[PDB]
């Protein structure tokens, strides 16, 4: 027989058997020697070509890039680098036009054109090489090529090469930014606070071991929804296997981002491509031994909520596939917020309050966008998941016990936090003990966190509470309250007879002479925000010289109505309102339940109340004697004014 | 005629009968006795006139040259105190106590005039004449009364019967927190508190009593500290513990009076607390003595020395001295957490020379033997935690995150109780307690152990130190650091034509059907090596289209050692026995036998390094560039060769 050739080639070498890529552009080359028919008269050769059978499922010929070459029967048609010479030279002459090309499918047709006799009109002697580039569509598996030799009446068979396009697509991943370095854990599907950096991870598809083909470019696109995700320029690349490039190894890892491009189309249209240096590294033997494959990490700004997209296009000697589509969502930042409340649960900020008063300070902790979808990576942990709370301990006192963090179905759940006591600077921090396992259980919703405080004794002026939500190092403050504490002086005096003008402090009372200590209360303000629970004097006499015999009155010195509506005026007698005890030398005079439930109700707060007090004495002995009243307002005790009379011997 | 003596019992200025008072009081008896009525009579027929007091010499003291006699106006109301006492200052009423005998006997006085020769008294009839017996009060309790007889020749009129109280207090010692110079209000006595911690030492009064008679002369307190345990850092304050009005100022209870105290400070030893006199002239004023009044000083020391230490105080009132409770706390050692680097096999390998994949397990020790229920807490900060701590080297090993484990001292672990913090980027973990005081109540009092099990990375070389520190409460402790080594290794590629050449045909020609061997060195196992060697083997990808392989592969001893059965192995031996081959999917892959693993771990064998070369027999197949990587895999981490190429013509 004649033993026609068959080959596919990069261009340089035989690539039989190996893999190739999505829109590698190769060749085949089919060799049909007519050295034995040199033997012959030429004018019996009336018919000489090649059939060749291809796999137009998976590569392309264009029929117009077909040629055949005439070349001397010595070269070696094996030896693709010296047929590679031979055409480039002139050595292997072109003589394309004197055949007839026809493409049908999966089969190329070359035969040589014939004169009018019949014989064909190209010398024998020589091997006549048809060379049939292609192009590899992006396509799976195994194709085949095989080739026919038509000498005459007969036909015989070249050798069957093949290569194979194993399957490799391009992906997208979101991984975490901690000041500049990449994270290792996928951030799809999660949760990203506003202002937080991540990572888009564009993975190219791989380039497979053994490789025939030729990369002739290598590029991936991202275009960004800008009004989520901004830019910020920073970005690099790396090699995901051994690259070698001159006379080093980049081993797998290594950053390559001095051989990528940027184009970079006002910060939306990102196109990242292998520079020529790196595509002729990349063309080099050794670098085709194993596969060769790339990721680009580009670092956005989370600068709007919702749910945000991102997909990437990788090109690959120009054949276009898009990856996987990411997605990441973005909550509303907290909105915590503080309210003060009194012991009826009423808003009374900006609210005038009394010494004992109950403030309880009302808190919304808000952990609605952290939940267990959160993107835990983008976070130090260790920062924890706590409240803080500023209040003005020289002038209320927390009751600590009672420090309560409720969930949104009214549970406490206060017994997850680790509660933190600052009494000199006057502030408690609240901390989850287990915090990415609370996120997990108890995230999503906004908490309720209550804080009693009592005001304290001989205190005035304004009283500020502020607080602060701290989530993984995300500090947000919440607005400031007011209350009011207005200064209040109960007096002590001393009359002749009740209801007197001249005081007779500093006054001589003689022996034998009955007198009264008058007292006036604190005042409570109109529209008192606070709730008196009890309302008490004690006088400490000195029974060596002043004589208790019982008598002691209350008076009103404001209008108002009690609970059963009856009316009380000014200057009214309402002993019957008050009781009185004398045991140990002490005159304690108590408002009674009834006088309370009339100070706290809404009808009275449209003015100030106040009360009188006469208690009724005898000087039995000479000498000074002092007088000082203890009043308790919600059982918290302050001094009147301390008096003097003088009794001479 | 008839006759009333009067008793009266002052501080000087004021009637003092009934009211309380205190040790040291300064204070004076006063009998009057008129001699009005005796006027009358012929100064010549009285021939007897005195007083004969009782008093307790049990619960006061009384000087007898102090005892003075006046001569006063009959005018003169001895019951204004003021007017006597004025009286007695400017000389209106005359000093006439040489006219008197006085004596002293047990409880009684006696003051009787003197006499003319004929009998009769030497002093003029028609005035009153005051005795004063001036008096101390001794530290007692209870009360202690006082009454007089007047003398009038043979009769003998008795006066009242005066009284006063010593209600008793005493001084009082604590000790309080000091965080950021506030003063605490839990008490530390019988407490642990550490090294280097301020605390307060709280000195209280004892209590001056309400409806008082007496006159606070002076009053101090004075503490004596052990200067080996306790440095006075200087600062410390005062305050009042019950209304005090000075001037037209009220000092609220509480409120701080350190600009009225004095303080003495002998070499910061011996502190001496003082009220000065501004406030003692304050504390005399009456309103002052309607209600108690007391004070304190907190003063500040720094703990410098371990150990039991006490503290007490004397209180100086009015010259009476009364010592305070004594108060203890206790100060252990401060925590000692080690650090050590165990291999594999739990050889402690610290300097050790160790290799890629080999397990470094870092065991730690968690020194908590002095925190227990008896820690005083409030000295700390409790949002500061209790954690410990491990900074290793993130570019040479890697932790195994899920292996580390906390346990105590009976072996029970206790992992579950912290939180684990690990930081890949300054290669640190941070081990927290979740529940801090609780923490330290259930597991506190005890040494626990910190299990960090981490492995050498492939292709890094060099020192790799480690440390670690405990934090208790921001007591910060650092471990000692320990140090391994990692030798750098070069595994080579090469080929020969023959298993025993030495000219290397790394770049030549090799002709077709041309038979060749490529040509393995492995790493090098260090001298005394400190790690453990549980894999070793060789993949190498042939270009098959290429290099054809039909099973012909030889590994060579390059070092001398044994078995475990005993059989000696020399360099340069075949030792093919020990390794198995396969070939699967183009890969030859030469594997360590179980047995030769077992021998590199002999420390009979650790005198030397140890590697071994390997043979690849292959034909060449087919024309052009050829090229050969092999990927050595040690205790399963992959490192690959250099990469040899041969050339085929044709
Ligand atoms: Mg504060
Ligand atoms: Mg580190």
């Amino acid at each position: 027989v004649l033993v026609p050739n068959k080959e596919v080639t990069d261009g340089q070498k035989n690539i039989n058997d190996l893999n190739v890529k999505r829109g590698d552009s190769l060749q085949y080359i089919v060799t049909g020697d007519t050295t034995e028919l040199a033997k012959v008269d030429p004018k019996t050769v009336t018919k000489q070509g090649i059939r060749d059978t291809f796999d137009a499922e998976k590569v392309t010929i264009d029929l117009s890039k077909v040629k055949v070459y005439q070349a001397d029967a010595s070269l070696n048609e094996k030896d693709l680098k010296a047929v590679a010479a031979a055409i480039n030279s002139g050595k292997a002459k072109d003589v394309t036009a004197s055949y007839d090309l026809n493409l049908d499918q999966n089969t190329v047709t070359a035969m040589m054109k014939t004169n009018a006799d019949g014989s064909v009109v190209l010398a024998m002697g020589y091997k006549y090489l048809l060379v049939l580039p292609f192009v590899v569509k992006n396509v799976e598996g195994d194709f085949e090529n095989t080739a026919v030799q038509l000498t005459n009446d007969g036909e015989t068979v070249t050798n069957t090469v093949i290569n194979h396009v194993p399957s490799s697509n391009p992906s997208k991943d979101v991984k975490a930014d901690k000041n500049g370095t990449v994270g290792s854990v996928s951030l799809h599907d999660k949760d990203i606070p506003l202002q937080t950096k991540i990572y888009y991870e564009v993975k190219s598809s791989e380039r497979p071991a053994n490789y025939g083909g030729i990369t002739e470019e290598w590029g991936m696109n991202d275009v960004l929804d800008t009004t989520h995700d901004r830019f910020t320029g920073k970005w690099h690349a790396i090699t995901n296997y051994d690259l070698k490039v001159g006379d080093k190894t980049l081993k797998a890892g290594t950053d390559i981002s001095a051989y990528i491009l940027l184009e970079n189309k006002d910060n939306k249209d990102l196109t990242f491509t292998m520079n020529q240096a790196l595509l002729a590294a990349l063309n080099e033997g050794s670098n085709k031994v194993g596969k060769q494959a790339w990721s680009v990490y580009l670092e956005v700004e989370r600068i709007k909520t919702g749910d945000v997209e991102n997909t990437q296009t990788e090109n690959y000697n120009k054949e276009l596939v898009r990856s996987n589509t990411v997605v990441t969502h973005t909550p509303d930042d907290p909105k915590p917020t503080k309210a003060v409340h009194n012991k009826k649960g009423e808003d009374i900020n900006h609210g005038k309050v009394a010494r004992g008063d109950v403030l309880s300070y009302e808190m919304t902790w808000d952990l609605k966008g952290y939940d267990k979808d959160f993107a835990f990576d983008t976070v130090d942990l260790a920062t924890g998941v706590s409240f803080f709370d500023d209040y003005d301990e020289t002038k209320v006192t927390p009751i600590k016990d009672l420090l309560r963090v409720k969930d949104s179905k009214g549970v406490d759940i206060t017994n997850q936090f680790t509660i933190s006591w600052d009494d000199a600077k006057g502030t408690v921090t609240i901390s989850a003990k287990d915090p990415q396992a609370f996120i997990l259980a108890y995230g999503g919703q906004e908490l309720r966190v209550t804080l009693p405080t009592k005001v304290k004794a001989d205190v005035s002026g304004d009283v500020y509470n502020s607080a602060e939500q701290n989530t993984f190092g995300q500090r947000i403050k919440t607005n400031t309250v007011v209350n009011h504490i207005p200064k209040v002086n109960p007096k002590k005096d001393v009359v002749i007879k009740v209801g007197d003008k001249q005081s007779q402090n500093g006054a001589t009372i003689k022996l034998g002479e009955k007198f009264f200590y008058e007292f006036t209360s604190s005042d409570i303000p109109a529209e008192y925000a606070g709730v008196v629970e009890e309302w008490s004097i004690s006088d400490k006499l000195d029974v060596k010289h002043d004589k208790f015999s019982g008598q002691w009155s209350v008076f009103a010195n404001s209008n108002f109505v009690l609970a059963d509506g009856t009316k009380v005026n000014k200057g009214d007698d309402i002993s019957k309102l008050f009781t009185m005890t004398f045991d140990k030398g002490v005159v304690k005079i108590t408002a009674s339940q009834a006088f309370l439930d009339a100070m706290n109700l809404k009808e009275n707060k449209n003015v100030a109340h106040s009360w009188k007090a006469f208690i009724g004495v005898e000087r039995i002995a000479a000498g000074d004697v002092y007088n000082t009243i203890e009043e308790s307002f919600n059982n918290e005790k302050i001094k009147t004014n301390t008096v003097v009379t003088h009794t001479p011997e």
